[PDB]
């Protein structure tokens, strides 16, 4: 099978500051099972991770060599790995799970019924049968334990049918009668040519026996690399008896924390070893494309968030919730306004509520999105999909419906309860306004968090941006009395474009005085008493032209933002 | 030494759904080192809560006898608890977290030379001096492994010289030398009187042998209680023989898991051998005060506040900037106001942006607060202060300082940049409102998040109370024109309080047209030449008596809020 090999390995990694993590560490692998058992933060997962082409080739100086010819170019396509954190999506069932990793990362022509019999099959010999379709971890509902969860982030790969075979840990928190089923599986599966390679904490004895290949690191330094049944030949050699411990493990690990530093000693004898010797010599001796089409991946991610989306409440229900009862209120509060000195007051302020909120709801969305960016990481680097159809698969999702709903609901409740203008075009324009708001605020927001780590700093960020843009609305400073020298950022506001837009088709016919015909005999300034005034004032455009621009202004704004977004993934150091 | 003994213990959990964790165990503690060895979430951290006084006695059918008389109203003074989870807190260092339980939980007249001497006799003990000042884990900041922080959890509890020791999974991370490090030295201070009781996952044979009771606990029955030397004679009686298996702990596991239920066959074999008559006749023969003062609980809570607030940034450092560059920001937008026809609009927009930042910057600290939830019942139900001494402390470490000083700052710069009344007690009373709302704010954060799990709902609640209270400021809606069976929630709104003193004493002494002496030569109506009529127009009183109710009503809102939290954390179920 695969016959996987180093040569000079090492590696870096930055604190301008940098640090040496895996020294120099020269061996094979080999089809059957091959180890990496050390002390624990020594350099277990980081020289697998350097193994499966998962850390950025600016720190291994020195290669892998796949039976010698240079790694293939489906090497991404033909190996899995098991993640030691449990990257598995919370909010889904464990069959459901199963069916994504199926669809997307095998072929097209396999009918689905043997995909559900694969999924069955590693259902069985995972000891998941019980817990097959409940629901893993979530906040509200208190899920399946780390067994059941590990064992699913193990399936989710070990469906996959790979010809090499990646492990880290692949039994912590395992119970000692389930850990023994894993690995008996493994050593089954180890025979028809599958090449796994995975670390391991304290293996009992009797695991011990299926070894083939075992490698020890502590402190970057290889300690030793051969079979596991000569491993203890080589200590009792170096001047070491097995009889006192029961568990070569334990032997091992004691040996190296002291039961003139010592790990560099022991490093320097095991370069002096013959194991070294024939290492060398065979090593002398021997010297992206992805599965399913685009419509494909679009399909399926978009789904998986179909469902987190009805899974999770408190960015969907709550807000189609909140958003009804908000209607309700206001459609009570300013109940049939009227053309009268309060007028002009309660139809800014309506306006300008709408406005602000429809801006300032974004930011729940966003950080549901936010808190994919380590799954979605994972995912790549696995090569799962393309970014493109992440990122479409995502919008599809979440940007379209739940943004585009609220607005319909916020205009088909206020606009008749608190009487603004009775004709349908200014309906539907105040309908459209809405969404062109809705959608431009998510942009900005997905824009400014399209690739963070933390949740509090982007949402820290995006409040402070959206305050910096509704000061600049215009109900609260009168946008002519701001100094020449600032005026120019009131063009970077989503609030002003959206409130003037409101505005403009709903002020210009009004008229805002006693009686119109016989008030304005006593024609004194100051009066605001018909509405196109009050829009003058307020530094409007009356041609429709301002609405329009209005319009074009937030489409751009959109366009603009959602292209920084995809940029901002697409370079993001996805390793 | 303590010679703990149950009879009958059984319990139920709460899904007007319930279920039985933990059957009916019958048995008998004694000084030395007593363990409990069972499949994971078969009982092993339940029944050991239930011993230590930690669940609600609405299950405990049964009893707990310390030396034959019930449990001592002192006994969770004199007990240590090792939580399974890692409760301790991670901005702070080691030896600081250490310190903190020495000063909270030991008597008082101990010199603290010497409470750093046994602090430093544990550091060593427990192989933690490297990381010793070292900082635990934080997002921002990377931090010491679980290894070390496992460590520092166990020493919190082994620095109080208990009399009782319980853990649940001591070692659960450490390294193998490590755990063995851990282990020695339990064993040898289980010779001096302390009775150690703690479970444990896949000990080493030489470990096994340090034990003295053992005790098997698989789906809540009792599986074997007695020796750990003879529970391999017991097994072998029954039909089973232990040189297969080379590290005991594996076959007693294996036995249970199957290597007609075989679990209820195994108790009632139990419940028919020679050790249930022994513990039944041995049973049937058997047959809160703090420490430290109030100053010093509160002392102490306040400093470790301090100390967590200068470490975390996002809600201390990040508030003061932010606010100092919004007060610089607004200070130039509206520099120097103009008595004119623009001057209302500014100066209405300026006082509501100013009370309602004020209104909404409270959500961050009291999630701050939220996130001690766990931290605090752990801390109560361990015995370390009374309720009331953690309040007041996060009080005087929160609420007192990190609110009152953004108020200064806003109006310090705001006040003479915008050019507001030029006098000094104008200046006073804003400054007083600002502080006034800010604290009302807090408090009803607090009253809504006092005794919340998770953070995004409260966050929710909170962002949903506050939008509907500015709702009701007066500058979104004239007050007067809401309907009268709907104007009765004004006086539930904090920025209405806020609002309305802002603008009594700013627009009392003001007219806003061109000429006031000959303006009115023309008095025309719809004019608000005055601010006077601007503020009757408003539904605002002018008597002094309106800016002091207003006042009033902030300081009552203050001290319901506030009483409603501590009731709120009182009755809380701290179990
Ligand atoms: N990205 C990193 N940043 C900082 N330090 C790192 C980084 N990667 C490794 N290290 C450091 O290198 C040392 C070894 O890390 P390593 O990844 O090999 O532990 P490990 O293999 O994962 O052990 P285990 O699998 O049990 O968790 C660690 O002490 C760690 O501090
Ligand atoms: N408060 C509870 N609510 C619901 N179920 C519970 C509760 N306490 C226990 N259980 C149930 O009882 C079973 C056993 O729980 P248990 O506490 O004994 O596990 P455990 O001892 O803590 O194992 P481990 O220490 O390794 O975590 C679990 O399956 C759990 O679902
Ligand atoms: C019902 C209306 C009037 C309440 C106002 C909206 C807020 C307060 C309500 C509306 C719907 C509610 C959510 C409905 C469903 C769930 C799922 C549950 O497992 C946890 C609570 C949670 C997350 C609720 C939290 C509170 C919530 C968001
Ligand atoms: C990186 C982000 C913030 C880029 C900001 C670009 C925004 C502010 C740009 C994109 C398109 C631009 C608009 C293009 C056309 C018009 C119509 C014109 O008659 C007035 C200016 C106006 C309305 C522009 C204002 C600025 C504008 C909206
Ligand atoms: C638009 C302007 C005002 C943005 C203001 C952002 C400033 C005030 C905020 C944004 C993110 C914040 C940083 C977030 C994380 C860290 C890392 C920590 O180890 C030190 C503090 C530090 C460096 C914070 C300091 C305050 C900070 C820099
Ligand atoms: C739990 C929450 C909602 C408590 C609500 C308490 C509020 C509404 C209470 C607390 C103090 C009260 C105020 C105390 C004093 C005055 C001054 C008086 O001349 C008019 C009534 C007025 C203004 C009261 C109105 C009601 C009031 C504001
Ligand atoms: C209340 C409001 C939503 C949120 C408000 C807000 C929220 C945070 C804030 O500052 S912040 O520190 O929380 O970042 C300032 C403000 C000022 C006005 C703004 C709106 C007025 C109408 C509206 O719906």
């Amino acid at each position: 099978g695969a016959v996987l090999s180093f040569h000079n390995i090492c590696y870096r990694v930055k604190l301008p500051v940098e640090k040496e993590i895996l020294s120099n560490i020269n061996g094979i692998m080999k089809p059957g099972l091959n180890a990496i058992l050390g002390p624990t933060g020594g350099g277990k997962s980081s020289l697998l991770d350097v193994l499966a082409a998962r850390k950025d080739p600016s720190g291994l100086s020195g290669d892998v060599l796949i039976n010698g010819a240079p790694r293939p170019a489906n090497f991404k396509c033909n190996s899995g790995y098991v993640v030691q954190d449990d990257v598995v999506m919370g909010t889904l069932t464990v069959r459901e799970n199963l069916q994504f990793s199926a669809a997307l990362r095998l072929a097209t022509t396999m009918t689905n019924h043997e995909k559900n019999e694969r999924i069955n099959r590693v259902i069985q010999e995972l000891g998941l049968d019980k817990v097959a379709d409940s629901k893993v971890g979530t906040q509200f509902i208190r899920g399946v334990s780390g067994g059941e969860r590990k064992r699913t982030s193990i399936g989710m790969e070990l469906i996959t049918d790979p010809s090499i075979l990646f492990l880290d840990e692949p039994t912590t928190g395992l119970d000692s009668s389930t850990a023994n089923a894993v690995l008996l599986l493994l050593k089954r599966m180890s025979k028809q040519g599958r090449t796994i390679i995975f670390s391991i904490h304290q293996p009992r004895y009797s695991i011990f026996k299926l070894f083939d290949s075992l490698t020890l690191l502590a402190s970057g330094r290889l300690m030793f690399h051969g079979p596991a049944q000569e491993a203890l030949g080589y200590f009792e050699s170096a001047g070491y008896h097995c009889e006192a411990y029961n568990n070569p493990a334990d032997f091992f690990l004691d040996i190296i924390n002291g039961d003139k530093p010592l790990i560099e000693k022991l490093a320097e004898i095991y370069v002096n070893s013959s194991f070294y010797k024939e290492t060398k010599a065979e090593l002398h001796q021997l010297s992206i494309s992805y599965t399913t089409s685009f419509c494909h991946q679009l399909r399926w991610v978009s789904k998986r968030s179909f469902k987190n989306l009805l899974g999770n409440p408190q960015a969907s229900i709550a807000q189609i919730i909140v958003t009804v009862v908000l209607g309700l209120v206001i459609g009570a509060i300013y109940f049939g306004l009227k053309n009268d000195s309060t007028g002009i007051q309660n139809r800014a302020g309506v306006l300008f509520f709408l406005t602000t909120n429809q801006c300032f709801s974004s930011v729940s969305a966003v950080e549901l999105f936010v808190v994919e960016k380590k799954l979605f990481i994972h995912e790549y680097i696995s090569g799962y999909y393309r970014v493109s159809s992440y990122f479409l698969g995502k919008l599809l999702s979440d940007l379209l419906p739940m943004r585009m709903l609220p607005s319909i609901i916020f205009t088909c409740i206020v606009y008749f309860m608190l009487g603004l203008k009775p004709k349908a075009d200014a309906f539907f324009v105040m309908m459209f306004t809405l969404m062109m708001v809705a959608y431009s605020a998510s942009s900005m927001a997905l824009a400014i968090a399209a690739g963070q780590s933390v949740v509090s700093v982007a949402t820290l960020l995006m409040t402070i941006c959206f305050v910096f843009m509704m000061i600049f609305s215009g109900l609260l400073v009168n946008l002519t009395t701001i100094a020449s020298w600032l005026s120019w950022l009131q063009y970077f506001s989503i609030p002003r474009y959206g409130f003037t837009a409101l505005q403009h088709n709903e002020f210009l016919g009004q008229n805002f005085c006693p009686g119109l015909n016989a008030t304005g005999n006593n024609p004194c300034n100051y009066a605001t008493c018909t509405g196109e005034e009050y829009l003058v004032k307020q530094g409007i455009d009356l041609s429709p032209w301002g609405l329009w621009k209005n319009h074009v202004a937030l489409a751009c704004m959109i366009v603009i933002f959602l292209t920084i977004a995809y940029l901002k993934l697409l370079f993001l150091k996805k390793y």
